[PDB]
């Protein structure tokens, strides 16, 4: 994920962003400057635009096992696939060699690094002093008032990060202290001697089931992750046991710091060199953590639809013996490598990376729906149907048609975040609405219904994004061409170029209507969204009646309606600072991980989903590393 | 004048309009459409201009004799020069011959056809049932009321012309019947024979003093022509007699109707061949008729300015021979010849001549004004002193300077229609002002004071006037052209092509700002003044600012003060319907004059003022008619 945050601007820039909230939402701002250059007379008109995120969600989650991946252990231990040897096992050590015939190796962590991740975040948060239930925002246009419901009260609602679990009102996992040679029932154990003492109190209890207290996504509800398991330590650690017993008050034992948990984390992956499953956790989490808050009405059945995870169960094979984690690490991912070195680095990568695939997953499901019809796209491809079927490849696929770059994989099997009820063009959704006053807006009765999905965002936390081939205002500059055909009344307009020119109208202070009757455009972020009536096929042409300037006026252009007046306007767009409000930038050369006793391969198997999705010309396809 | 009204503007168009009035004033109407061509791209705004006229003033006069003209006696009568042939008369015939060393031979009776003129159009406006007072028009633009008084109240006004004088009140001239072959007293006779006894009753009682009784410029007050006279007539007529010494009633006695007073005008004209007299006495009437209503404020000046005319004392010789209207009449100029077969053949020349003389006397004092300054100008000739010294060829040099064309000359010397206190560029007016809002006006002690002479009209009636060397909005069409220099917030113009500008953006609609505020155009009219500050000298650059639009827009043009946005609009002028309201075309073929028995020349001596002056490139002057 380093590599598509990194690319997303150029190699340079490698811009990073903390967590912020406020009530559970934050406000992304920039600063950028639009050109418009005609007859050699350079323009410009420079404003503030404002993309506003919301953290609050209910997705859904199931946890159901998957495959066993063991790219963690020596290279003596493993065959020539993922499989572990054996033999190699056995001639190092019995009625254990008996035994064996009936142990499957389920060994896969992903859920205890993504139930860390999210702890830690929360922890974040709640030091940052700005925790809390979390509400979703209240938007009123003058016209329609919507307030979306929420599970939690945000003002009855805690401001400290509890421990997930209750106090012995439900049951916990019977953990064990493990020391010897010999594993001795087929339970998981895991190995936890780097780590001191509170950071194995805080893995193990919050191994224990996991309650939803909040509306924050990252908060979802998760079970325990084994009823039984015992964990390699030289010593055995009971302070959450004494809290379990009712022993100890709840003042001393208190969820601990980020920094120790951010510690814990390191340590446990780095030991058990989990890098592959750490990197799937946090592709997991960065694809759960929030959504955008949509400046237009219609906009919000983006936030009332729930997403759907596949978390696999949790399992275990490095604390059974303990010479596996030593050796040479064999079957790391270079890409899982250099990412984990990032984001221990600098722990915000998962933020940052998060916002910039929730707008770019939204930008890819609407342009996805707008390119099916034909709109600034030649090849009528299978938008529908061709690679959103593959759950774990459906985020990926809406990130490369989105933005052209390759989208990067889970990098496991059977784990996604997919949205079943949104491969349909035809599903709909019923926004709550309190009209105040009648206006253009399909209300029927109490609820205005859309069609797919909406725009919600604006590509300014991405702006080079490639989203069409041709030039456009996702595209750095586009220029204004002469209308296909001048009448009287106005001219008539390809369905791409029209939007062009209303869109840099909009941008220089114009209001632009159309027929077959406005160009919206939501003042503090003066993006013009697509048109939904020119949004549907069998219009192809569309007619630009009555340029009409508006209250505030900025750059002053020609008509471009009319045959006299009309001049090659060529704009161009650049954003020039950011500042989240409730830098970091990053270096790369200071980042580089560890190569020593580790061995590292570019390529992987397209059975774990080892790769990354590219929009070719001839249609989005997985391709390999190499 | 048939040649100056026919050329105006062509000699096919040759049109004529009645006398009018409503409560002594009348509009004149018109349909005008103007182009606006630029990148091949003509655009057009139909619109109608309105231009009203005051028949309202009070003229002074001054009755003061001057040289004898005998041009109209047969050719032996008649010396090398106007003198008669006193030695061809004696030998034709004693007592006279020695008296005759005591006849000075006055003849000149322009004065009385100047009082039949006035009389008969009076009768024309009373039988038109809207002869009055007359009453000047109340203006009030929203800021300022003003209404300038009339000594007399239309209300209370007569409404039927009645005859000049008093019930013998006033002493008449002692009359007398003529049938003799001897002069008796020096004292003058006329010759009446073709007349009926009507319309000698009328020409007689009519030589009596006459009283002023309306506000009306024609009804200006005279005193009687001769205390004494005598006419040649077959019989004595005395109804007029029984009414002086009170024996007629009123309704019985009654001023002749307009038929028969102009028949009694043509009879006297031409058995008495007095056309050149006849052409002098139209053009002071014309001169003296009416004036326009201004249109704006600061336009009233002119009202209330009043003009001087000199009128020469009554004399005859006539009646005084029965042989001397016999023979071939002499020295008889064609351009009198064919004025008088026009006036005649229809009466309303002198009517259209009279309102194009005040509209192109108005503008060429104007002009002349502005042109003193170097305004579209390239001479600085003696424009304040030049040809308007002399008083006879006062109102021609206006005439001159306005349109281009050759004015008419008075035909006859010491003669003429002079304003004394206009020939300085520093004569002020305290115009009477009830002021309702402050605005831009120089008001200063409840009268705005003007210098100079301001617009009053525009130049409808006469479109075609080549005011200016250059293409003008007086012109047919002009051509805006780039500025001069550019700036940020305009740029700058020549005075000329500022006005120009304007004015083509005040037809199209659009209100242009200046500083170095507006360019004022009345509705109405939408002609647009020659600003005041860019009238005076030491200013030849205008900055142009602002060309904001109006409430209502016909015409969409280019910025033209943006370097970017300027095109090089044409735009093109054309009146197409007049129409007066309180045609009438007139054919040259069929008012030709009578060349029978009437020598004429076409040359004159500029002794006797017989010419025109044209508005030369180096200068106007007066010339012959050779």
């Amino acid at each position: 994920m380093l590599r598509f945050v990194t690319k997303n601007s150029q190699d340079k820039s490698s811009d990073l962003f903390s967590i912020c909230s406020d009530r559970g939402t934050f406000v992304a701002h920039n600063r950028v400057r639009t050109d418009f250059k005609f007859d050699n007379l350079v323009f410009n008109r420079v404003y503030g635009v404002s993309q506003k995120f919301t953290l609050v969600g209910n997705p859904t989650v199931c946890f159901n096992e998957g495959s066993s991946y063991l790219e963690g252990i020596a290279k003596k231990y493993l065959t020539l696939d993922g499989g572990l040897a054996i033999d190699n096992v056995l001639n190092e050590l019995a009625s254990h060699a008996y035994n064996i015939t009936s142990w499957r190796w389920y060994d896969n962590h992903v859920a205890l690094l993504m139930n860390m991740l999210r702890a830690y975040h929360l922890q974040v948060l709640t030091e940052q002093g700005q925790y809390s239930a979390g509400d979703i925002p209240m938007y009123h246009d003058g016209h329609v008032k919507i307030k979306l419901p929420v599970t939690i009260d945000d003002t009855a609602g805690p401001t400290q990060f509890a421990w997930p679990s209750d106090r012995s009102t439900d049951s916990y996992p019977d953990w064990a202290q493990f020391s010897e040679s010999f594993p001795s029932i087929d339970v998981p154990y895991l190995d936890v001697r780097p780590l001191t003492v509170t950071e194995v109190n805080f893995v193990l209890m919050m191994m224990s089931k996991w309650h939803r207290r909040t509306n924050l996504a990252i908060d979802y509800e998760a079970p325990q992750l084994a009823d039984k398991f015992a964990y390699r330590h030289a010593l055995t650690v009971q302070d959450a046991d004494e809290w379990i017993e009712g022993d100890r008050t709840d003042d001393q034992f208190r969820p601990p710091s980020s920094k120790v948990m951010l510690s814990a984390l390191r340590k446990y992956v780095n030991h058990n060199r989990l890098y592959n499953q750490f990197y799937t956790a946090a592709q997991l989490l960065a694809q759960i953590m929030m959504k955008p808050v949509p400046n237009c009405a219609e906009g919000y059945a983006w936030l009332m639809h729930d997403a759907l995870v596949n978390i696999p169960k949790f399992g275990s094979i490095r604390g059974r013996y303990p010479f596996l984690l030593s050796g040479d690490a064999a079957l790391i991912q270079a890409t899982a490598l250099e990412d984990w070195s990032a984001i221990m680095a600098k722990p915000e990568l998962v933020f940052t990376y998060a916002m910039q695939v929730s707008v770019a997953l939204n930008t890819g499901l609407y342009l996805r729906r707008v390119k099916k019809t034909g709109f600034g796209t030649t090849i009528d491809d299978s938008y529908e149907d061709g690679a959103f079927l593959q759950p774990e490849t459906f985020v990926q696929a809406a990130l490369a048609c989105c933005t052209g770059q390759d989208a990067p994989l889970n990098g496991m099997s059977d784990v996604y975040v997919t949205y079943p009820d949104l491969l349909e063009f035809d599903a709909v959704t019923q926004v709550p609405i309190t009209v105040i006053e009648p206006a253009g807006y399909n209300i029927v009765d109490d609820h205005l219904v859309v069609v797919g999905v909406p725009v919600a965002c604006s590509p300014y936390m991405i702006f080079p994004v490639a989203a069409f081939d041709t030039a456009n205002p996702y595209c750095g500059n586009f220029v204004i061409k002469a209308a296909n055909k001048y009448l009287r009344k106005g001219a008539v307009y390809d369905k791409l170029e029209a939007w062009k020119l209303a869109w840099a109208l909009r941008v220089a202070g114009y209001d632009t209507h159309f027929k077959v009757t406005k160009f919206y455009a939501d003042n503090g972020d003066t993006w013009t969204h697509i048109p939904e009536f020119v949004t549907d096929g069998d219009v192809m042409e569309v007619f630009v009646t009555a340029i009409e300037r508006r209250a505030r006026h900025f750059v002053e252009l020609p008509r471009l309606n009319s045959p006299a007046f009309f001049r090659s306007v060529e704009v161009s767009t650049t954003i020039y600072d950011t500042h989240v409000q409730a830098a970091s930038r990053i270096n790369l050369d200071y980042v580089k991980p560890v190569s020593t006793g580790i061995q590292v391969i570019n390529a992987g198997e397209l059975k774990n989903y080892w790769g990354s999705v590219r929009r070719t010309q001839q249609g989005l396809g997985v391709v390999g590393l190499t």
